């Protein structure tokens, strides 16, 4: 779809099997969802944002469907204030920014 | 113009007379700048990111030139790792995200 931004772009996706909202953010490198049991090996990871960093789990090759396209690539599993899809995923459902 | 999502989504901005670059942000919601020496009035605020919060100043009304398009708005001034273009001026200059 094209998604215009006077609210936030929040769409539906799935991630182990369950429905979840996320924020689609050209700002984050790196794609983090909240505190959730989720199957693959996962590896510790530091992530830093605005007001500094947070620890999180790192799933490596993850299946992911977001607003209903596929992508298969890292997730970040941790105490982020909200689920964020960051670039790593946009680039692979095709995503760009037009004005 | 269109831009991918391979590198961080960079663009030149022009506020207060100097050119910087920020970053188009789909997932901030406000504006966040750089410490920069605005004139006149502003208002305390505190903005929460990814890793918690900080400490910002809220200047209204200002005038800023995003990738060629002028528009005006809210902008925060702080210490930020990255100058952020959020929601609302993204909405000003038309920007879309697309797929
Ligand atoms: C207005 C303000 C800027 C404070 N907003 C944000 O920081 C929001 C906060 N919400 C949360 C919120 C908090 C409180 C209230 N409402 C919402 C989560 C989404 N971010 C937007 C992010 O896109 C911001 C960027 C900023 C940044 C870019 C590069 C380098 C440092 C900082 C961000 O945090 N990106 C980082 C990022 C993000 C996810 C995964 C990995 C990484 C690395 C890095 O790219």
């Amino acid at each position: 779809p094209q998604i215009t931004l006077w609210k936030r772009p929040l769409v539906t996706i799935k991630i182990g099997g369950q429905l979840k909202e996320a924020l689609l953010d050209t700002g984050a490198d790196d794609t983090v969802i909240e505190e959730m049991s989720l199957p693959g090996r996962w590896k510790p990871k530091m992530i830093g944002g605005v007001g500094g960093f947070i620890k999180v789990r790192q799933y490596d090759q993850i299946i992911i469907e977001i607003a209903g396209h596929k992508a298969i690539g890292t997730v970040l599993v941790g105490p982020t204030p909200v689920n964020i899809i960051g670039r790593n995923l946009l680039t692979q459902i095709g995503a760009t920014l037009n004005f």
